């Protein structure tokens, strides 16, 4: 059964709510992104409305074989009638086609459900400036003061100058980058972007990366392997055994692999900075785990919703213990505190 946290009231809507089955009283499910925790249950047998961005509209058709005449995909930015009541969908920060929601209640009441997002000062200025919000249905992922992490910008810079310089004091080293869903195409895109090289990856992974709607794709992925020296593998092939398989099978090309895994916080954070980080090694095998968030810090959460200033916050992720729910309960009144709402 569906969780009341996935419900929004007054409405016949849910969010994020395919694996519960037929949800009573459900008459438009609204999807926020393509991760699988969250289309978990979708398929070509579903047949009721689903609302969501273009590119999410992109990947449920040509991944998951849902009929086109049940996408509903609707334009960022832009005030819509949804059954009856206005919405309007805003970037996450999250992923590609990743959206929050603005649900504008037929009493009066404002929700914004921010589906999973990195919280940004650029978001202060959207369609949020323009009125109150009365409930934030909010992305808790890292929300406690230990979770520090770098700007994306930082980790690309550490990327390129890490790949850049290994690859010219060696021009027979191939770059190896992890993936497993989609999200994070940056990393992998500025490495090739440094080398003169396109992406080489899975006719799967090729498929999945043309729903994305991103400029000049064609120009920088292929599925020709052996004219790249950037390959993408599956996130669990990056380890000692599965990368000296992948260098036998290049046939004699590369004598060295560095590789990287982009992983969301590691403990590592909380003692060392970006400009300090090594590799794991192992013979000619070199393997760096990179801070790339595509969720809010601490600190960048606190700064939206102090701005925000909502009444009520229904957390969406850590909800499963009291003692998650009983810490986050606690900042959240610190933060009203502090800023005076
Ligand atoms: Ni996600």
């Amino acid at each position: 059964t569906c969780p009341f946290y996935k419900k929004i009231p007054g409405t016949g809507f849910t969010v994020d709510a395919f694996q519960y089955g037929v949800v009573e009283g459900c008459t438009a499910y609204f999807l926020t992104h393509f991760h699988s925790d969250h289309y978990a249950g979708l398929s070509k047998h579903f047949t009721f409305p689903v609302y969501c961005s273009e590119i999410t509209g992109n990947l449920l058709k040509n991944k998951l074989h849902v009929q086109e005449q049940y996408i509903h995909p609707l334009p960022l930015d832009t005030e819509c009638i949804v059954n009856g009541v206005k919405v309007v969908l805003l970037d996450a920060n999250h992923c590609p086609g990743a959206v929050m929601i603005l649900f504008y209640l037929p009493n009066g009441t404002v929700i914004l459900h921010t589906g999973d997002f990195r919280a940004d000062p650029s978001m202060e200025r959207s369609l949020l400036a323009d009125q109150k919000v009365h409930m934030l249905y909010l992305d808790t992922t890292y929300c406690s003061p230990e979770y520090t992490f770098p700007s994306q910008q930082e980790v690309i810079r550490f990327a390129i100058n890490t790949a850049f310089e290994a690859v010219t004091l060696n021009p027979h080293a191939l770059v190896v980058c992890g993936t497993y869903s989609i999200g994070k195409e940056k990393v992998f895109l500025a490495i090739a972007d440094v080398l003169g090289s396109k992406v080489g990856m899975s006719q799967e992974k090729y498929k999945t990366l043309q729903c994305l709607n991103i400029p000049e794709i064609n120009s920088l992925i292929t599925t020709d392997m052996c004219s790249s020296l950037v390959h993408l593998l599956p996130m669990m092939q990056i380890n000692f055994k599965g990368l000296q398989s992948h260098l036998k099978k290049c046939g004699g090309k590369y004598n060295q692999i560095l590789a990287f895994r982009p992983t969301g916080w590691t403990h590592s954070n909380k003692f060392t900075r970006i400009a300090d980080v090594i590799p794991q090694t192992k013979g000619n095998i070199s393997i760096y785990g990179i801070p790339y968030s595509e969720h809010s810090s601490y600190l960048e959460m606190k700064r939206f919703v102090q701005w925000l200033k909502p009444q009520k916050i229904i957390p969406t992720v850590n909800v499963g213990t009291w003692k998650s729910r009983s810490t986050m309960e606690k900042y959240f009144r610190e933060w009203k505190l502090e800023a005076g709402y």
